[PDB]
């Protein structure tokens, strides 16, 4: 895993996971929590967080429609994976700044979405993951689908017995999340989270 395997890209096991931004594997091949960066060329690199599932096939990594459109798989296409670690001293996010708008046109609305809840929520959910400026993904709140891109990241200061921007970061549970809607977007957004 180290030096790095092939894989067969394959579909998103559950919707619960779907809703995790995890790339789901088998547990013969790896442990939850751990990190992989995906290779689709010399060119073009993806890292993300696994999560197990009992129902994936050993040699295949299961991505969920937002993670292929962002990294650019097709189920059944052959990736290499290799085990990936971050320098938590350099790569932990103090910061990031999240564009946001609802996923489904079908289902605006103009009520009020606290973003202090809203950034509660995306750090209970998503602590411990990998993401990447540009990267895309789903998130539900309060029942509620919400389209997510990652528009900066910022890294952490040291602890106090002891600002770098950068593209990919590892949130943790102190992170700080912002949140702005898209252009255009009817989505009202109240609270101290937001820019």
């Amino acid at each position: 895993n180290m030096a790095g395997r092939s894989m067969q890209a394959a579909r998103c096991p559950t919707d619960e996971l779907s809703l995790s931004n995890c790339a789901v594997v088998s547990e013969k091949d790896y442990q939850s929590g751990q990190h992989v960066i995906v290779r689709t060329s010399p060119n073009h690199k993806y890292i993300f967080t696994l999560r197990t599932h009992p129902s994936v096939v050993p040699g295949s990594v299961a991505f969920s429609l937002p993670q292929r459109k962002w990294a650019g798989l097709s189920i059944g296409q052959e990736i290499e994976v290799a085990l990936y670690s971050f320098d938590k001293a350099k790569q932990c996010i103090g910061t990031m700044t999240i564009e946001i708008d609802f996923l489904q046109k079908k289902n605006i609305d103009s009520n009020p979405y606290d973003t202090d809840k809203m950034a509660a929520e995306f750090i209970q959910q998503f602590n411990n993951q990998a993401f990447s400026v540009g990267q895309q993904l789903v998130f539900s709140f309060n029942d509620k689908l919400f389209g997510l891109l990652v528009k900066d990241i910022e890294a952490m200061d040291p602890s106090i017995l002891k600002r770098q921007k950068i593209e990919v970061g590892l949130v943790v549970g102190n992170s700080q999340v912002a949140f702005e809607k898209a252009e255009n977007s009817s989505l009202n957004l109240i609270g101290k989270a937001k820019t």
